[PDB]
Parts: structure tokens; C-alpha cells; sequence
């Protein structure tokens, strides 16, 4: 309640929860922070007219959080948690959002900085941004039962959240980690196929759109299977159970399957690379 978050990082990760953040109603734009490494026009100059505080240096930003954001790019992780290490008081939880990296990795190269350090890993994606964003964390070894709350409180208030046993971290980050964008490519299609029908591009978006939203609803709010929710749309005649043969004809699902094996082989490597080297 007296509660202050930063971002060690900015880009868009930074921007989404911020964003997602400050509707949802929890924090506040200004007592927000996030760190301009030499700042990106559309995500930072974003903030500004949002409201949050930006600084370039990533320590006054660690000084002005209760709740520290990890939100640079894998890699440069170790390059801030040992000019920041110092800086971290007792009273902050570090949620360490950047991909692969894991708590282990952060947690012993922070501790030689002090006792017991407070640690959760996130796993996050855009749509945070509304209140659709999917999220999954794990627990550090450092954390009370009273963090994970706090986490599973602060997220769930713009998205889904749930506690993952870190060796799991990799797969969602391919499904729901990555899948927002194999959706953005899969709305653009559908919108030049509708388009190559009569329908106008807005028009044809937005019906796509709407299109996999419902449908989304419907699976959640619900069992069924997606198999069965297939069924009951399809009338033996055609029109649908029409279009589905054509995709099941170009191995639509192991094109799915495909990227999601991608991503998160993708992710392993990245870490199970920043491990030695
Ligand atoms: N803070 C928030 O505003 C949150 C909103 N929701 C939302 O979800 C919407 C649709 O409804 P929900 O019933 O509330 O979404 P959804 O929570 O049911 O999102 C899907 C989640 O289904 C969970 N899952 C949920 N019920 C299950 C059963 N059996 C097995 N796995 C299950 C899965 O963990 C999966 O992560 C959207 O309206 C969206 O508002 C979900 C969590 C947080
Ligand atoms: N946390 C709620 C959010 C919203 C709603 O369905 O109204 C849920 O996912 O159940």
C-alpha cells in the first residue's frame, strides 16, 4: 500500500506491466520507476507522457523500489546484478522477468552481496497491458510465503498468475510467453484472407480478432476440450468443417507445435548458454 515499483529495464515488457499496472488501478504512475539505458523514443518518451519516473541510472531506480523489475535482455542480467547487488536492501523482493535466466543463477552472484536475498522469477507477456496477460512465477529459496502472495496479487491484477515450479518456466515461455505474437501473425493472415474475399482490412481485422477472443472465452470458460468445441461448430455440410480440412491439410497444428518446441528450446539454449560463457 505504501508499495513503489521499478524496472531495472524499460522496452516494451517494462511499458506493458507499467501500463497494465497503473489501469488495473494498483499502483500509480508516478510511483512507479524504470532506468533509460540510453532510452528508446517509443517505449521511453511512452512513459513520460504516461507518468512513471524514468532515470538513466538503474540504481536511483532500485533505491526507488520496493519491488524491483528485472526487465533487460537475458544476457545483460549478470552486468546489473553486480552494480546493483550492492544496492539491495532487505525490504525488496527481485522479480527477475528476463527469459531463461534462472533464479539460481541470480540469487548465488546477489548473495555475495548480502545474507538472504528475496528473489521470484517471472514469466510474463504483452497483453499484461489490458488485464489478458498470462503469468507464471516460481519462488526463490530467500522467499517467505508472504512475497509470493504479494506476487501473486500484484500479477494476477492484469492477467492470469500462478505459482510454476521453475523447471517449467521454459515451455510456458514458448506457449504463452511467445504465443501473443504467433496470434498477431495469425490475425494479420486472416485479415488479407478475408480481404482476399470483399471484406475491407478494418472490417476483416477486427472480425478476426473477435473471432479467436470468443473463442478463447468459450475453451476457458469451460472444458470441453478444444477438440469438442471443433464439433459443435462445424455442421456436417461444410463452410467450416471445410476450411478445417484445408489447414489440417498444411500441418496447421505442427506448425504450432513447431514454434512453441522453438521457443522454448530457444529459451533454454539462451541460459543453458549463460551459464559458462
Ligand atoms: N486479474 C484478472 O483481471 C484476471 C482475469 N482472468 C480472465 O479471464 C477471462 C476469462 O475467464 P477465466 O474463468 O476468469 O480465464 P482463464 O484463468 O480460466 O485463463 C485461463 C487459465 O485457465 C486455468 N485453468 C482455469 N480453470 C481451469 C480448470 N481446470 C484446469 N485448468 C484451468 C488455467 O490455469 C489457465 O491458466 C478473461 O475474462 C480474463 O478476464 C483470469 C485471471 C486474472
Ligand atoms: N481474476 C479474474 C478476472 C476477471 C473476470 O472474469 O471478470 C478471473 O480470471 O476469474
Amino acid at each position: 500500500r505504501g508499495m513503489s515499483v521499478g524496472f531495472i529495464g524499460a522496452g516494451q515488457l517494462a511499458f506493458a506491466l507499467a501500463k497494465g499496472f497503473t489501469a488495473a488501478g494498483v499502483l500509480a504512475a508516478h510511483k512507479i520507476m524504470a532506468s533509460s539505458p540510453d532510452m528508446d523514443l517509443a517505449t521511453v518518451s511512452a512513459l513520460r507522457k504516461m507518468g512513471v519516473k524514468l532515470t538513466p541510472h538503474n540504481k536511483e531506480t532500485v533505491q526507488h523500489s520496493d519491488v524491483l523489475f528485472l526487465a533487460v535482455k537475458p544476457h545483460i542480467i549478470p552486468f546489473i546484478l553486480d552494480e546493483i547487488g550492492a544496492d539491495i536492501e532487505d525490504r525488496h523482493i527481485v522479480v527477475s522477468c528476463a527469459a531463461g535466466v534462472t533464479i539460481s543463477s541470480i540469487e548465488k552472484k546477489l548473495s555475495a552481496f548480502r545474507p538472504a536475498p528475496r528473489v521470484i522469477r517471472c514469466m510474463t507477456n504483452t497483453p499484461v497491458v489490458v488485464r489478458e496477460g498470462a503469468t507464471v512465477y516460481a519462488t526463490g529459496t530467500h522467499a517467505q510465503v508472504e512475497d509470493g502472495r504479494l506476487m501473486e496479487q500484484l500479477l494476477s491484477s492484469v492477467g492470469f498468475c500462478t505459482e510454476v515450479e521453475e523447471d517449467l518456466i521454459d515451455a510456458v515461455t514458448g506457449l504463452s510467453g511467445s504465443g501473443p505474437a504467433y496470434a498477431f501473425t495469425a490475425l494479420d493472415a486472416l485479415a488479407d484472407g478475408g480481404v482476399k474475399m470483399g471484406l475491407p482490412r478494418r472490417l476483416a481485422v477486427r472480425l478476426g480478432a473477435q473471432a479467436l477472443l470468443g473463442a478463447a472465452k468459450m475453451l476457458l470458460h469451460s472444458e470441453q476440450h478444444p477438440g469438442q468445441l471443433k464439433d459443435n461448430v462445424s455442421s456436417p455440410g461444410g463452410a467450416t468443417i471445410h476450411a478445417l480440412h484445408v489447414l489440417e491439410s498444411g500441418g496447421f497444428r505442427s506448425l504450432l507445435i513447431n514454434a512453441v518446441e522453438a521457443s522454448c528450446i530457444r529459451t533454454r539454449e539462451l541460459q543453458s548458454m549463460a551459464d559458462q560463457e
